[PDB]
């Protein structure tokens, strides 16, 4: 193999990166150091149309633009070539393809890439460039020095992606929200892993369905799927259930996708509000909160400056419990949110270690809601093209599986984790109550008998009354007695079960389907160097027909383990959930009620406390 | 490429596994179903000896011996082929291998091998197989089906592993113990990631201070160093500091490897002592408790069925701290052990989340405690061998530091959670012990001036008497003001500085040192195949000197970073510790005798409660 070069750098053609209509990107190094860079060649006036737009480029300085060094000549050519930053990661599109992407990106992922395609777009605006068609293969990731993705926009200056105007293909008039499209579908991409409009079979195939979806969009759809040869629009304002991203940001990204992916550009959103919009998500932290009666986790996005009222009423968006019925719990204890509290100054929480969010009022047990996806079917016959995205679209129905199953054991174990700290909870009121009893029960057996007992009627109205009370402690304690019964080991409220139920770490369900998962993933990777490798000999054409049937026997042994094992044991612990939180109300309801007649008694013996004393002659 | 094969497999000679004397190991398909197996090949009586010995090996069934399916004929010629189970990771060779494990196996990994060695052991001693040299060639890695390491033995029938009478080399006599050597050497391997015995340079070229080294060993040690050329040795019977094995695990292993190690066959352990010794560690469940005020995590290796006073006791060995001055919080309160409460009743825990335990008794603050290893010098001159076992070293180090970080950072996060948990719990003293107060002030400012205010001497001795109670209620109350105060948010006990000190997670100190780990890993593994592939050509020569000089430029930046930022700002962190604990030491102090004052002033008002009362002439 061999290669063109200038006077700093070299470069094999067969280690090619990018290819274009206008120029190709190898990979070479700078003969120096040795260092590695992309260059881009160009493949061909006016001859200095170009010496200045190249350099205006090479003046651009920001985080998320690849950057340009320096423009060189090639040797055996006095052509001009182009050495920009080499990103060894790939593209956005790269990314995407990953099996595990399949469904969209992680949601701190997705956030990452909102936040830098935002960034380089502003940047571009602000020096007045307009990139005519961003899209995931324009997008570049790397690994930053803190080990998170950095992503970067170059090759500025898809039908998948390209406006309604810009579809049909006249030069865009005289003039941008056009870039704001192409934007709203790559948004869209990363975060469900699928194209937002999709006519059936492919947009390829059918550039005519997709030009009347895309057109014909009603106002605040997001997407719209055909399903079936020429049949219907299925429109959607709303992410697949199989998107990973929270509700929390859920609400947040699709209106903002709804009003930069609207047709008509009287009332698409215009650049600034996408901006100010999109910057609003951007700059909120998240509090994680997970919801013990519904068994729910959630990300509640709040900024650093909102108070702990604004808090309650996002909790009270996602799960319907009102602000006043709110009891949080961190970390073992009660948490009281003063309701000026600025969110910075809340605990610090991950979704292993939320605040608990618990009612004294029925809700309904919803569990993780999650997309049920089978294994599609494997077509017997032999082709390396096919068998390629076969392999990818299995791979992705498993790796779907399994970080199902991680949410349904972590949902488990922040269950389990809840309730401990709740009964401990309730065992402290019983306690903080027990005792208030106890203490004005010295009142009634210390004082009033014992003091007007020390030596016409009223008297006779007052001692009998007082016995009433004595009498109405005695429907107190048995009741108490019989809540802290209900609270010991034996009690109809106890834990046991939890351990008894579902399935827990030391099951290792996870990493049996990972395991599975990554005997997929090898075999994927290969039927993606197969079908580069355009034929196979015999033997290599064998190997890949019998892990083809390989594939389909990891596959399916997931899947059996996901639906009979994971999902089997979780709906059991849940529905065990269910019952366990009906009588946790119920108890909590009666201890309240223990506890107000112990207010009711404590005061009214607190009145005659004075009316042991008259007035005396002196 | 060419293969030979036989009726059912085929294989290149490419592929090989392993090369001893007497045959070799390649690594080849079942024709018909394409799954791999490692194929064993013969290279040379009588005929039989061997059919009969192959025939007991294909019957051997044991989770950790490596499988031997069948036995075929090559076709070629008519020798004999054993087909054996394929092991796609390797040895315990190639993972010791791994800079990641230059100073020793993750503990759990290190748990598996010594379990799974022993198991495999038993299982041939149970039929009496001799396996005359176990070392971690031998000893093959597999995936289990939940993703954990299954070590098997294969090849049953070297130097710095054979037994002083073996390294002699006369057939060891008439026969075990001897293995019991190897394993000895094995096992310190696995620990620590070195030889236990090294004369300087290496034991190769100095066979004879090795010997002297091996039978002059005082007993009780369990390695000797000679760190200088013709220098003396170093004994110890302890584990190297750089050891990543907990000292609970360090206590038990110790010992089974000094009396395994031992040079008199006379006082060898004999196998079943050892098989009992290593099981009885095998046996025992971890409890993870962290030190608040040594900042010190510890494991304690506890079997299900012991009590919680020997938790106590063995808590006690690695802390100092006396049972009865024990103090446990578990996930935000405090934990009261029964002490005959068994550990497998005991709460759940994990290095993240550990039973914390206080004392009320002064303990030097410790810290984590870790070896300084500072980068080897690099060699200019160029050398394929050489630079590669150089990348190795270098990249030990690293990962060593990065280790350390990781600890450190967790060290520090679990004094922020523990600090914080027991400031809420002093808290709820201060609550419970100013309840009480409030509660006997009742009984002077509502029983004795109010009783006997109601209608000779005594009764002046009396009244004067209480007024020095509620003076010194006085006393009390601004002393209770004076620790509330206290900690509250200006409090001398405040929280602050601990989130103003040392390193947290979203510093990504751990992360930005992988990521130049990760960078130096390549350039390893690259110089692991320039050694192999015996000579560079102008370019790849040139591109291996640079990246030589970027393994220590990356390994500067990362230590760097640990020293200056990791280590600086964890010893600041530490610092503020000691002082915030005595100043935590001395709070609790006094509020104790705010508290014990409430019980001596609480119960002299319990006396006079009755005096009221005379009798009455009736
Ligand atoms: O698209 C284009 N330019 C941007 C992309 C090519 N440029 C660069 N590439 C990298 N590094 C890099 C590393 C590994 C993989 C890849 N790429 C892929 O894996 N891809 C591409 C989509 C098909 C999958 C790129 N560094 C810097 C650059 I500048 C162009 C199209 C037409 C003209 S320029
Ligand atoms: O040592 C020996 N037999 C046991 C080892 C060879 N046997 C097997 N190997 C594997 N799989 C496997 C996979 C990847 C790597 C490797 N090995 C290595 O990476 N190594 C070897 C130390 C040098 C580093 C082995 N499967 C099954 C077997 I059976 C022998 C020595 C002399 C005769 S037999
Ligand atoms: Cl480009
Ligand atoms: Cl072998």
């Amino acid at each position: 193999g061999s290669m063109q070069s200038t006077s700093n750098h070299l470069w094999l053609l067969s280690d090619i990166l990018g290819q274009g209509a206008t120029a190709n990107v190898f990979r070479g190094r700078h003969k120096k150091t040795g260092d590695l860079f992309a260059i881009k060649v160009f493949n061909n006036r006016p001859v200095d149309v170009q010496m200045r737009e190249f350099e205006v480029l090479k003046k651009l300085n920001h985080k998320n633009i690849v950057k340009l060094f320096a423009i060189e000549e090639e040797t055996t050519t006095r052509h001009k070539v182009l050495i920009m930053e080499f990103c060894p990661c790939g593209s956005l599109y790269t990314v995407l393809e990953e099996p595990s992407n399949a469904y969209g990106l992680p949601e701190s992922e997705f956030l990452i890439v909102l936040r830098d395609v935002v960034g380089g777009m502003n940047h571009l605006r602000e020096n007045g460039i307009v990139h005519r068609n961003i899209k995931p293969g324009n997008i570049m990731r790397v690994i930053g020095e803190d080990g998170q993705s950095v992503y970067k926009l170059t090759d500025f200056g898809t039908e998948e992606y390209l406006h309604p105007d810009m579809y049909e293909r006249v030069l865009r008039k005289d003039h941008a929200t056009v870039d704001l499209w192409s934007i709203g579908v790559t948004f869209y991409h990363a975060a469900t892993g699928s194209l937002p409009f999709r006519p059936f079979e492919g947009p390829r195939r059918n550039k005519e369905v997709m030009y009347k979806i895309i057109t014909g969009k009603p106002s605040g759809a997001i997407s719209g799927v055909q399903k079936a040869e020429n049949g219907p629009i299925d429109w959607s304002g709303d992410m697949p259930v199989s998107c990973s991203l929270s509700r929390g940001l859920q609400v947040l990204l699709t209106p903002v996708l709804a009003n930069i992916l609207e047709a008509d550009q009287e009332k698409c959103w215009g650049f600034d509000q996408f901006f100010a919009e999109t910057s609003d998500i951007l700059h909120r932290m998240v509090i994680h909160v997970f919801s013990l009666q519904q068994m729910t986790a959630h990300k509640i996005y709040i900024h650093s400056y909102n108070t702990a009222t604004i808090f309650h009423e996002l909790v009270y968006k996602q799960t319907k419990i009102i602000s006043s019925n709110q009891e949080l719990i961190y970390e073992g204890r009660r948490l009281v949110l003063e309701p000026g509290r600025l969110a910075q100054h809340f605990p610090k929480t991950t979704e292993e270690n939320p605040i608990f969010v618990v009612s004294r009022e029925p809700l309904n047990t919803i569990g993780l809601i999650y997309e049920k996806i089978s294994l599609p079917k494997v077509h017997p016959r032999y082709d390396l093209d096919g068998d390629a995205s076969m392999a990818k679209a299995i791979t992705g129905v498993v790796c779907y599986a399994c970080r199902i199953a991680s949410t349904l054991l972590l949902y488990q174990e922040l269950m389990r984790k809840g309730i401990r700290w709740l009964i401990e909870l309730i065992k402290d009121d019983y306690n903080e109550t027990v005792h208030k009893k106890t203490e004005v029960v010295i009142t009634l057996d210390f004082c009033i008998r014992n003091i007007e007992k020390t030596v016409m009627g009223e008297i006779s109205d007052i001692h009998t009354k007082l016995l009433r009370l004595s009498s109405s402690q005695g429907t107190i304690e048995t009741s108490l007695q019989d809540i802290d019964s209900r609270l010991s080991p034996g009690g109809s409220l106890a834990d046991a079960w939890a351990h008894q139920e579902g399935t827990h770490p030391k099951d290792r369900n996870v990493e049996k389907l990972q395991v599975l998962l990554n005997c997929m993933t090898e075999i994927y990777y290969q039927f993606k160097k197969d079908k580069a490798e355009r034929r196979l000999a015999y033997n290599e054409e064998q190997i890949h027909k019998f892990d083809k049937q390989k594939l389909y026997y990891h596959a399916t042994k997931a899947m059996t383990h996901f639906t009979d094992e994971c999902v089997k044991k979780y709906e059991a612990f849940l529905n065990k959930s269910e019952e366990w939180i009906r009588k946790m109300l119920h108890l909590r309801k009666q201890l309240l009620s223990l506890t107000n007649q112990c207010f009711d008694i404590e005061e009214e013996v607190s009145k005659y406390q004075e009316y042991t004393n008259e007035l005396q002659e002196t």
